[PDB]
């Protein structure tokens, strides 16, 4: 009786988990809005940085207009690398954004100080590997809470707490190839192996290497480590990167992760559209959301406000034509990255951006607990395409663009601003805006002249 | 001098003969038509009871419009795993129809009583694989025939005889999970091994289990048994599921199989349009046509009349745009399963289906050796894809109007009938039908109002 | 820790690089127009004879409009074991024409004796290989010139030289089935172990037999041959036809290779179109336009005045809707093959093709050092689309018009000719034509008419 070999199987679950990750994919909790939950682990912000300024530069004619083709294919090359680092590692990765990402090793609380060792060696693999492309890590421990929030056919999660606030920290502050450990990460780890030097101004410290005693053996030592990790691939399914690729069709489980993933990403999955299609430098408006609490900390304050303000954002973008493509906490507050175009006529697009900001910032501005609103509108070409490997990757942007709205809702709180793209684009009069002062921006070179959006009366 | 690997090709040709059985691919007869052969062996009837409601379902709000793509996933999830052990157990997978299929161990006559406990121990392993799905599973064994129809460019065959009735009537009295042989199944199999129980009003048995004896080892049996198999994969090969995997360009012998498939799926397989487009969910209109014979299990006569009957059948289809989807022998009669829609204004694509029915109907009443001409048209939703393995599987639907349409045209003999659906919906008066006494069905719960199609004149 | 298995990387500039030669895709020279290099190496020119008429066949109805989808499959399935042996054997295909290709092995002048044998074995296995298909090879040995030709968005080489002629007249004079050996050929190599017979009226001689000596170990000689070739899969990569599998991602070196490629090709690499598109038997018009030269074995002459010419060429075939197909030496001069609708409406598309090529000719016999420009236009069906491996493949055309076309340009030197298809087509006066004394053409049973497009004014 034959024994013949059974293919891969690709199924549309098993495509759909490669945009989430094991704390999603494995986690069955309540369908109910918020959710929040509370565990503790490590985590490591890896950033790319270098592709905003190749983003620009890959529309130029010397591409040949493939410059999005060519853009991914580079940029998927080398993220591709990292992920699988921090997979075999055994690290869960959460999101991608832009040239960046964000992972967790979810641990009890015992275990953090082995497995901080665990990742710093990631790190310094990372950091080893391989255009003008630097790569800086942050890395945090602690207290980590999820929230999941969002309405009958969408779902979007977010990691809360302090260790998530000294992970963002941690990375700003890393020069070009750090490796930076948050204050409460070096108080965990095994300092006895891990030689650090200072950083100015601040607790937090870079590593310069390991140095493991006399009979440390790495494998060993990772074995050992593996036993806490609940999805390592391993046995039979050890030549795998991600458990998720043995996944099964389930039609419960299905209709509960789809509602993390775009629709037209579903589309591609299901095969009904052309893998090329979205990959793409394409003229967008980028508008981007930030709220701001007393105590960002805090789900089960913060959980309900978020939710809140979720369930009317995305009611009005679905009548300005926009959608969300990203959440995150920053340091300060909880962002939205929302994009119209990913379109109508230009003044139009840009004028409905504008509309949308402003009811966004009405409404929140009201939502109990919300201390603060601030959104930042600018228009431009940006990459728009799936980064990551193969086995875990996510549709994101990626341009100045898109930092310079992040830069214009930090550096001007409270407001909503616009840069003169937008503002000489819309149809919008004059007297709707105001003129502002230019503040130097970390990151940017010119934004050229800001606006506030006013809006109609006065 | 380097030997390096090989690549699986995946030609057109290996393509196309994934819906079709090796009695086709290897079968090399006549282009002539009708075609009649004749030879003995073993036929499976298997059933997944339980799709046809799941597909209502999957038109829910809950599936957000991916209730096709989720059904096929699940439905191919289970059913790939019964063509698994089918193809593993030596057996040729002749059709699909909906969520069951038809195989076949085609062997010589000396050959039966064994071959029946290489099928049997197949069907036990069927039984125990793995949703509200139940598998049935009827056997029967003797002489076979089998009938090739068609005309220049489109091939359509069927089996036909005591043994196909038989493997139907098995099946229909199977309960959910059973087991059973018919009767000269019963009567030719290895009884010493076999262990049964008796059916109430019926000659057919149902299995327990086997026992068998002492020296008997199953691997050693199925050995022997598989020098009596033309095709069973082996040497080189043995890893594959299907010798027709390694099927070759050959002009001549696509032009040949490419007959039997419809052009839609020849243009999905030639990469002139995406996969997912074949599976939906759309509102369609079934016309389930049945033929009933004087002698149904003599080639020699009913094989002209088939023949007489596709000619016209087919000119009136492609006039008024419907498809045969499938055909069968059910255990009275030959059917032919079309489809309208897989197309024009509703009221309009309804009174075609109703006059095409019409036309058939009476084209195919004076065709010498049909009895009876009965024709069931049936209005709504159903499931169309492609169903079953990657190297085994056919295009289909599933339905409750699909079952419908065949209940009443074996509960509504010699007449055209039509649900409330069409009847409404049709652009016809309403004197061109008559309503008719509601009977209770077999697998039906509520048809609506049943109509009869009188046509035009009185 | 896992070391998970790292799946084939099918990257763009992977799937670019199918389409072109290690000579290019290594070869990182200039990118200044035009460039020269000089080299020494064999060639190897393989033609299946039978395709044309084939191609002509694979149109009619049995074919039930699938012919181009057969004729692809049915050729790709030879091609690809032809390339295979090429490529096992250590050669590089340099490009396709047709049913046709060309191979080199690159070496140092000390070299090509032991070469010469390592290609005889190759030659003489293809032969062995495997429709009313015949195999012809004709090799040539010596020195070999490259010139690379092009604007900033478009690239093409060639190869010159007396080899290059050489390997064109070898090639013609095959009977069907012979491989046939260059007067140089013959002289460089092994004649102790080269079993040969005489051409009649020739120098060339044909290959009968290897007739190794005592100690001869083809596997070791092969093996010494590897030192000598650059990029012979091996070690980690022996698994593989190509080294070109294995590169990587480099947008510089893509926005290189990329350069050589259709746009209609990098669309279908980029997944923005499906594959099946490109493969169509279409009606076309061929421009086939030959350039003579003083010396068309002199490089440093020739490589300025193709420049020239290709220039002019490129900007009227983009106001005419044309395209390159194709440039090759032939032993008499350079050849554009251009292709008119792969379209406009049909009279419009043939006097678009004529006033084209009549602006060549003009331009053309005015550059300095093109002796004569000969240019003919045929209109009809014939068969576009990929041909070759996997790993090696490119876009080409097949047809009777397309030899035609070349027949023309050969046998009416110093004029442009066309045939009646396209005479009677235009949408020109009749005056604008000479009717031409009928040729009896190599390889053409029957033009009709054939005449000379004259121009505007006497
Ligand atoms: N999806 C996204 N894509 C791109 N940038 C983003 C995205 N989301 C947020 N950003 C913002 O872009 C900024 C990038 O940080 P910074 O300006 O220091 O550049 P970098 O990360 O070193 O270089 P590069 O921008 O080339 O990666 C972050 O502050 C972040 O808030
Ligand atoms: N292509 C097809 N797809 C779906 N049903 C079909 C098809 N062809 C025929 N049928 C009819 O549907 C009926 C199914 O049998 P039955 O009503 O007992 O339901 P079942 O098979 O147990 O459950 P389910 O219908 O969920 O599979 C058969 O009588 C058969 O004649
Ligand atoms: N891209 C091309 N596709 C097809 N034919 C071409 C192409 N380019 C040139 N040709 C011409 O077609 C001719 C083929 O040679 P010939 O007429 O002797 O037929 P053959 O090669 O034996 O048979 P077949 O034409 O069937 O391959 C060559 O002279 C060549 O110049
Ligand atoms: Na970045
Ligand atoms: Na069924
Ligand atoms: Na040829």
């Amino acid at each position: 009786m034959n024994t013949p070999k059974e293919e891969f199987q690709d199924w549309p679950i098993v495509r759909i988990a490669a945009h989430l990750p094991d704390l999603i994919v494995y986690g069955h909790f309540s369908p109910e809005r918020p959710f929040m939950d509370y565990f503790d682990g490590v985590l490591m912000f890896v950033d790319i940085s270098g592709f905003t300024a190749m983003t620009e530069k890959f529309s130029s004619a010397m591409y040949m207009d493939r410059g999005a083709e060519q853009l991914v294919e580079i940029l998927n090359y080398h993220i591709s690398a990292i992920v699988e680092k921090v997979l075999i590692f055994g690290g869960d990765i959460l999101k991608f954004a832009g040239d960046a990402l964000l992972a967790l090793w979810r641990v009890e609380r015992k275990q953090l100080k082995n497995i901080i060792t665990v990742v710093i060696k990631c790190s310094l693999e990372i950091h080893g590997l391989f255009l003008d492309i630097r790569v800086k890590i942050g890395l945090a421990a602690g207290h980590i809470s999820m929230l999941v929030f969002g309405d009958e056919t969408h779902s979007h999660f977010l990691v809360i707490g302090q260790a998530v606030d000294d992970v963002r920290l941690a990375q700003n502050m890393a020069q070009m190839n750090d490796v930076i450990l948050s204050p409460n990460c070096w108080q965990l780890c095994d300092r006895s192996m891990i030689e650090i030097e200072s950083v100015p101004d601040q607790r937090a410290v870079k590593v310069n290497f390991l140095k493991p005693p006399p009979n440390f053996n790495f494998d060993e030592f990772f074995t050992k480590c593996t036993t806490f990790m609940h999805y390592y691939p391993s046995g039979e399914h050890k030549n795998l990167l991600r458990l998720a690729c043995t996944l099964k069709p389930d039609p419960e489980l299905e209709m509960s992760l789809q509602k993390y993933v775009m629709e037209s990403i579903l589309k591609q999955i299901d095969n009904k559209q052309l893998q090329g299609y979205l990959s793409e430098l394409r003229p967008v408006t980028i508008v981007f959301v930030n709220l701001m609490f007393e105590d960002q900390d805090k789900a089960e304050e913060i959980g309900p406000a978020i939710q809140d303000a979720y369930m009317h954002i995305t009611s009005v973008l679905k009548i300005f034509q926009g959608q969300i493509n990203k959440v995150f906490m920053f340091d300060k507050g909880c962002s939205f990255l929302c994009v119209f175009g990913f379109g109508e006529k230009v003044p139009d697009e840009l004028t409905h951006a504008l509309e949308c900001a402003m009811d966004i910032f009405d409404f929140c501005s009201q939502v109990h607990k919300i201390q603060t609103v601030s959104i930042g509108v600018a228009s431009g070409i940006v990459f728009c395409g799936i980064v990551g490997h193969t086995v875990r990757h996510e549709y994101t942007v990626i341009g100045q663009k898109v930092n310079l709205a992040a830069r214009m809702m930090m550096y001007y709180p409270g407001i909503v601003t616009c840069d003169s793209v937008t503002y000489n684009g819309s149809n919008l009069p004059a007297y709707f805006f105001k003129e502002l002062p230019k503040k130097v921006m970390k990151g940017v070179a010119d934004s050229g002249p800001l606006y506030q959006y006013w809006g109609r009366t006065e």
